[PDB]
């Protein structure tokens, strides 16, 4: 064993605590969330779970102050990239918006759900490839090929699903889909919506109303905005999957260079 190898320098402070650590030995970057400690340790045992490409990975934790060695992603959060109130190129966020369905269909696949979908949690590597980022709030929605139903309040206002404030429990999955929507709404419009889906919240009952001359929709162009049209749908049970998102028109459509 090569000497020196496991120590890891703490180069700066990404973000308040997570810092970027570089190997004294091979300079490999890598993200240490360091938290002063049981819900640090459900967020392990999930990361223990998780293996794909557009999953910051997880390398392990040391006990010691929890450490939790993480995958850095020097590209920086999604969310740095939509500039308010034009958004950003639309083959851009096709592209950004294909990868979050590919790493939101996984993390469903093994019945885990983030729960906090939101562009400061979306990191984006060298190459800009998107990655979800901090199951600090993930739980398991299904266990032996049976459903939990949800009931617990968590999330960001913005982006949680109107059943949350609405109902006792609640399926996982649409609640996910709708907070991707409202990233993708993001996007394309450099604007959020609403401050929550809530029946007294003006912009909410516009939508609902598809008053789509106004803002953020009439920034939006046709073909995305029925997708959006499919995704925002109030009744969790009538709003569009995920299996019927990758047969969207929209979504397939080419737009972007590689
Ligand atoms: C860093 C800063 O971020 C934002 O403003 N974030 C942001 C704006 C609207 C929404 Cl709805 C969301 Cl979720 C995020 C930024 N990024 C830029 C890009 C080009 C030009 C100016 C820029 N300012």
């Amino acid at each position: 064993a090569v000497p020196f190898v496991e120590d890891w320098d703490l180069v700066q402070t990404l973000g308040e605590e997570v810092q970027l650590a570089v190997n004294r030995v091979t300079e490999e970057a890598v993200a240490v969330k360091i938290v002063d400690m049981e819900n640090i340790k459900k967020e392990i045992c999930i990361n223990k779970m998780l293996n794909h490409e557009n999953v910051v990975k997880f390398y392990g934790h040391r006990r010691e102050i929890q450490y939790l060695f993480l995958e850095y992603c020097s590209g920086g959060e999604l969310f740095d990239r939509i500039e308010p109130d034009i958004g950003m190129p639309e083959p851009d966020a096709q592209r950004f918006f294909h990868q979050l369905m590919a790493g939101v269909v996984y993390l469903h696949g093994i019945g885990i759900t983030h729960r906090d979908i939101k562009p400061e949690n979306l990191l984006l590597d060298e190459r800009d490839n998107l990655k979800i980022s901090d199951f600090g709030l993930a739980t398991v929605f299904r266990y032996n090929n049976r459903e939990r139903l949800l009931n617990k309040m968590c999330g960001t206002l913005p982006y949680v699903a109107p059943e949350l404030l609405k109902r006792r429990e609640f399926h996982a999955e649409p609640v996910d889909v709708w907070s991707c929507g409202i990233v993708l709404t993001a996007m394309l419009a450099g604007e959020l919506p609403w401050d929550q889906p809530s029946d007294s919240c003006q912009e909410y009952s516009d939508w609902k109303e598809k008053k789509t001359y106004l803002n953020p929709w009439k920034k939006i162009d046709s073909a995305p905005l029925a997708l959006l049209h499919k995704i925002l749908v109030e009744n969790p049970s009538a709003r569009i999957t995920i299996p019927d998102i990758k047969k969207d028109r929209w979504y397939n459509k080419p737009l972007k260079k590689g």
